Order: C-alpha cells, then sequence, then structure tokens
C-alpha cells in the first residue's frame, strides 16, 4: 500500500544568538506588539524590490509572475494571519542560511540595544525583524518559491530547532509566504479593522499595492 506523498523533512538548530533572540521575543511581555507587522511588510518590499532590480536587466525573471504586491490573509478558523508577497523568493540553501544557522551581528548587536534602553520596535534596523513575528505567533511557517527552483517550507515554535522540506501544497509562482499561527491571546490580528489601522499607521510608505483577502472556509467544506 502506497503513501499518497512522501518527502523527506531536515531538522536544524538554530544558531546559538537567535534561539536567544527567539526566547527573549517569543517570552517577554511588550505594550507594542502590533510593529511586527510592519516588519513582515517591509521584508516583503525589500524582496519585491529584489527581483523589480534583477528584471530590469533580465525581463524573463518575470516569466513566474509580473505582478508585484503584498497580499494579507487572515483565516480565524485556522487562527492564522498570512502575508503573501511576488518578491524573490528563497532557496532551500537561503532558508537554511537566512532563517537560523548563519548569525548576523545584528542579532547581538539588537539585545545589546534592548538591554541598553532601546526599544523592539527598533528591530528592523538590525535586519532580525522577521523574529518579531514571535511576539504574536507561537509556530511561523514560511513557504518560499525562487525562480528556476522549488517550493520550500521553513518552519519553527522557536524550541531551539527548525525544520525545512519540500512543498508540495498549493504551487506559488514566485515568492514567500508567511504564515502566523497566532497565540490564542492574539487574536485581535485576525480582524479586519485591526489589521486595517496597523498598515495604515506603519506601512504608509510601502511602495506596493498591500490587498486583504479575508479567508473563510464554507460551512461542511473545510
Ligand atoms: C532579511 O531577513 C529575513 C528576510 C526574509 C524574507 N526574505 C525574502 C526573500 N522574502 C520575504 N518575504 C517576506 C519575508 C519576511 N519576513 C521575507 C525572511 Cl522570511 C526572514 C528573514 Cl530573517
Amino acid at each position: 500500500d502506497q503513501p499518497m506523498e512522501e518527502e523527506e523533512v531536515e531538522t536544524f538548530a538554530f544558531q546559538a544568538e537567535i534561539a536567544q533572540l527567539m526566547s527573549l521575543i517569543i517570552n517577554t511581555f511588550y505594550s507594542n506588539k502590533e510593529i511586527f507587522l510592519r516588519e513582515l511588510i517591509s521584508n516583503s518590499s525589500d524582496a519585491l524590490d529584489k527581483i523589480r532590480y534583477e528584471s530590469l536587466t533580465d525581463p524573463s525573471k518575470l516569466d513566474s509572475g509580473k505582478e508585484l504586491h503584498i497580499n494579507l490573509i487572515p483565516n480565524k478558523q485556522d487562527r492564522t494571519l498570512t502575508i503573501v508577497d511576488t518578491g524573490i523568493g528563497m532557496t532551500k540553501a537561503d532558508l537554511i542560511n537566512n532563517l537560523g544557522t548563519i548569525a548576523k551581528s545584528g542579532t547581538k548587536a539588537f539585545m545589546e540595544a534592548l538591554q541598553a534602553g532601546a526599544d523592539i520596535s527598533m528591530i528592523g534596523q538590525f535586519g532580525v525583524g522577521f523574529y518579531s513575528a514571535y511576539l504574536v505567533a507561537e509556530k511561523v511557517t514560511v513557504i518560499t518559491k525562487h525562480n528556476d527552483d522549488e517550493q520550500y517550507a521553513w518552519e519553527s515554535s522557536a524550541g531551539g530547532s527548525f525544520t525545512v522540506r519540500t512543498d508540495t501544497g498549493e504551487p506559488m509562482g514566485r515568492g514567500t509566504k508567511v504564515i502566523l499561527h497566532l497565540k490564542e491571546d492574539q487574536t485581535e490580528y485576525l480582524e479586519e479593522r485591526r489589521i486595517k489601522e496597523i498598515v495604515k499607521k506603519h506601512s504608509q510608505f510601502i511602495g506596493y499595492p498591500i490587498t486583504l483577502f479575508v479567508e473563510k472556509e464554507l460551512e461542511h467544506h473545510h
């Protein structure tokens, strides 16, 4: 009897300082947790800047999709908030290198800044704004697709490790999805009014379309 599907999953340890940062963030009380969304939208914008730049000299970079935009997708039934972009995306090595195993100077520097009295909202200036996701999320899943490459899924609940595997669910043309599985007391970020006010307040200068898709699984059809 054959399995419908089978795939290899790799588990990697976070570099020490990244593990420390994630513990501080996911565990500590902060009054301004809404900044996570700003940080994630900012990273999407950067990724969109990148594919756009590459396409300037090689238009075929956009064969996997010309539209450059950001989508925000609250799903109250799954208790997830997903941010999707059609940016450059990442290779498997990119995921492993850039989301856990190699620490930049900004990781330690940021924690030093916080100890010296800085605010968590500054996190983006240290290049680690992604991890601010764990202010509101207990688990984060990153689905990503780069040109000429397969679709991969990265995931961590911040236990000091993350997994990587091939994603065969729903094929993306190109880009990245960051799926936040929200903490039970952070479900306000699934509400339309909350998402809208946070984007209005913090992402006014993002130069790409940002579009809300309110997701609901229709009855008897989950
Ligand atoms: C600079 O540091 C990071 C960047 C990205 C990232 N990279 C690319 C190519 N696209 C993205 N879209 C949304 C993202 C987010 N968040 C994102 C991630 Cl997932 C983690 C880190 Cl630590």
